[PDB]
């Protein structure tokens, strides 16, 4: 199993109910100032979206709203691929981007071995080159990209950026200003990229809807290729969509300004630390044939508490620590022995194995609870 890459992080992850605080500490392309509370030195509403104002006051240049002349995507065979894992690399790319008219953007995520989820890779494409960034290696440095991502002068093409926007700020403190979401454009014109790649370029990117562990290093050529495929064709599609969209408004920036309006709203989405109550599940088991008595129901609350505790600490997801069906099983079975717990999970999760004693005690506690009148055996 891959060594968890969170261990090499200079700054630990805050897995606490504590409210998420934006990470950005310097605001490039800042129409409105950024609170001094967010200053790198002092470490207004710090808990507010940092680029709230600029996104609310942004409009697509007339240059992009005019009948576009699509520029066919460069042949993958003749398109250079650059791997970026060091600060110099990152800083040099930014400069390059700052001189761009528009560029593609997509990310690679991972959530199984993480509590909040983790961005493992970022992809960007210019009209001529494909870039791949190691956002695990360059984690604390990524913020630099804000200079080019928050520049209303340059257009950032995305495909379904809803989640991306959220990740960019949770992990690096990166925000996007001036973004054209191709999934928003597909909604008007009337699934998406699978089609967008086959309808506009006549290409069938196989590993596109494939789930893979992006924490893996080195990244094999296959994933490197599947990663670049997510941004190599977006600028072309970006052009070809404003075309077949301008060819509908009779030559008026009607449906174009809408895609930009909607997309910039996705940029306003903010990240919020998730919260979980065992109430949700208990209410679900009730709709079902809930025969959970005082004891069993207690065990569930104790296991739910223990899993949430463990997950947040160990920085793992609930599924990894102990999945629903498995927790629920133990809650019902109420195994008297520690092995009775283990022999109730298929397969036995590592943390359960390691905290077997701890879990045993919880279940025992539940077994000492007083059974109601109607609950008597
Ligand atoms: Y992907
Ligand atoms: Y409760």
């Amino acid at each position: 199993s891959i060594i968890r890459p969170q261990l090499k992080f200079r700054e630990k992850i805050d897995n606490s109910n504590t409210p998420f605080l934006p990470k950005i500490f310097i605001k490039p392309n800042a129409q409105k100032p950024l609170p001094q509370a967010l200053s790198k030195e002092r470490r207004q509403d710090m808990f507010a979206h940092p680029y709230q104002y600029e996104l609310n006051h942004f409009t697509p240049a007339d240059a992009v709203l005019q009948k576009p002349q699509p520029q066919l995507y460069r042949p993958i065979e003749e398109t250079p691929c650059h791997f970026i894992s060091s600060l110099d690399e990152l800083v040099e790319l930014n400069e390059k981007l700052l001189n761009c008219q528009e560029f593609a953007v997509d990310l690679e995520h991972h959530s199984y071995r993480s509590f909040l989820g983790l961005t493992c890779l970022m992809q960007i494409s210019t009209r001529t080159e494909d870039f791949i960034i190691d956002t695990l290696e360059l984690r604390s440095d990524m913020y630099i990209l804000n200079e080019s991502l928050t520049d209303p002068a340059i257009v950032k093409v995305f495909h379904g950026a809803d989640s991306d926007i959220e990740w960019l700020q949770k992990d690096f403190g990166l925000y996007v200003v001036n973004m054209f979401d191709t999934h928003q454009a597909a909604r008007l014109l009337n699934h998406s990229l699978d089609h967008l790649l086959k309808l506009y370029c006549n290409v069938d990117s196989n590993k596109q809807y494939q789930l893979a562990d992006w924490r893996i290093r080195p990244l094999p050529e296959e994933m490197l290729s599947a990663a670049r495929d997510d941004t190599h064709y977006l600028l072309y599609i970006y052009d070809k969509m404003r075309l077949e969209m301008w060819e509908r408004g009779n030559g008026q920036p009607v449906q174009l300004q809408v895609v930009w309006q909607r997309s910039r709203d996705i940029c306003l989405k903010k990240f919020i630390k998730p919260i979980f109550t065992d109430e949700s599940y208990l209410e679900l088991y009730r709709k079902q044939k809930k025969h959970l008595n005082t004891q069993q129901l207690t065990a569930f609350q104790l296991l739910f508490a223990w899993r949430d505790k463990t997950a947040r600490r160990e920085d793992e997801s609930y599924g990894y620590v102990l999945p629903n069906h498995m927790m629920l099983k133990i809650a019902e079975e109420l195994p008297k022995e520690p092995q009775g717990i283990i022999a109730c999970c298929n397969p036995v999760p590592p943390l359960v194995r390691q905290q077997i004693n701890e879990m045993h005690l919880l279940i025992q506690q539940a077994r000492e609870m007083p059974l109601l009148k109607s609950e008597v055996a």
